[PDB]
DNA sequence: CCCGTGAGTCCG
DNA sequence: CGGACTACGGG
């Protein structure tokens, strides 16, 4: 009963259905680090999904300087290389916007959401085995979208049409991964993810609770004030602190 | 070298460029450093035999000069007759029909190249004299058309296509200027002028960068007495002396 | 070409 | 409510 190989296959399944869609209009570039950063992604899943999980943290999509460069979700380079200890070759999506070049583990920029994310669990837990013992992390959509200028588009900033097909498809995948991991509880990082997961799972009556935490993005002011403080508090109300040690 | 190193720098450059891909408005792309390599390497072999003090730098080829001869500002009469370079020229994989490459048979004369080489002919007489201490090169070797075959400069390109290219063309420029020993770069036009200062100041190269007006007949100021303005600018920058 | 007047983005 | 940076059209 290791989910790794089935998680990875839910993901290659999902890469398939997505390779099929065509985007438009405000969208000019699309990148899926799940193709070009497969190696480190695999290595994450292999090393850290060796067994079934009670909790799943769930973010919305990769950001430009985290998962888009490392393949690990909330994948800020330094914490991924020094704490998770995941290395891997990464190549380059087929068309790059010059302001959003993939440099892999030689990325200079630090993604603030991801560094916050993992810096909390690194304080909470010490050692990655402790945090992954019962938990795991994953994103609802692995694709990353940019307009003509390099400006990032979330899935919600997408026009109606491609947006509903694309979420419909990730919603089904999300249900498989949840079943494969074996989880009792899911914490969306951010409102979009908590809602979306909720609506996904109840639509196939999967019997799992969906809570949330504050997103650590710096576009959100309450987060720049003491994200870790708030969240350590949100995880205590959810009853998960005993889980991570 | 620097003939041989200069060429290695250009062949590393083509290879980065053979990767990229364009679109949108860009429908054709030619590289005369591939189909016109021979007359380009004769040019270099003949006139880049020692280190240099000055580097004239244009922006990119035009449709009837370097696109046809593989020499920078390479208008066919001045190239064959004063510089004395000839060479087989083959053809781009996909030609726009109204811009077929015909090499040293091109009936069109590029006005820019004609002005530019004529000036130096009159100034220096014999090319060996021009190239005792100078050389000429373009920042970018590709040429671009749109569906109708009209020319797009690197400046006419959408931003995303343009930044990738130009940042692959800068490195090259640095490598080139470190290979020739150049102490002065003169951009032929504002665009190369500004582009090369940005670029050499960044690697912190020991080198000045100045500018002369561009000959293109698209520039209204260049249509009356370009030759006479550029002789003035060149006098200020003080290189009339090295030009004998 | 060469320049001027100006919109899109970022400010973690 | 700003400041700095860095597509297109007329000459
Ligand atoms: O800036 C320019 N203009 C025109 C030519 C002609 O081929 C050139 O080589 N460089
Ligand atoms: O003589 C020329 N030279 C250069 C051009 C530029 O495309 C032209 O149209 N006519």
């Amino acid at each position: 009963e290791s989910p790794a190989d089935s998680f990875l296959k839910v993901e290659l399944e999902l890469n398939l259905k997505l390779s099929n869609l065509v985007f438009q209009d405000p969208v000019q570039y699309v990148y899926n680090p799940l193709v070009y950063a497969w190696a480190p992604h695999e290595n994450y899943v292999q090393t850290y999904c060796k067994s079934k999980k009670e909790v799943l943290f769930l973010g919305m999509n990769p950001g430009p300087f985290g998962m888009a460069q490392t393949g690990v979700p909330f994948g800020e380079v330094n914490h991924v290389r020094d704490w998770l200890q995941i290395e891997g070759p990464v190549s380059k999506p087929e068309v790059e916007h010059p302001k959003r070049r993939i440099r892999g583990f030689e990325c200079p920029q630090s993604e603030v959401s991801g560094a916050r994310f993992w810096s909390l669990f690194k304080s909470l837990c010490g050692q990655p085995e402790t945090f992954f013992k019962h938990c795991f992390v994953h994103n609802h959509c692995p694709l990353i979208f940019m307009n003509h200028s390099g400006k990032n588009l979330t899935p919600t900033d997408l026009p109606k049409a491609q947006r509903d097909t694309l979420l419909e498809i990730c919603d089904e995948a999300l249900c498989q991964a949840v079943r494969v991991l074996g989880v009792k509880l899911v914490i969306g990082v951010g409102r979009f993810s908590e809602q979306r997961a909720r609506k996904a799972l109840m639509a196939e009556g999967i019997d799992v609770t969906v809570k949330g935490i504050m997103h650590p993005s710096p576009r959100n002011p309450q987060a720049n004030k003491g994200w870790e403080g708030i969240v350590r508090g949100q995880l205590l109300e959810l009853g998960v602190l005993s889980l991570l040690t």
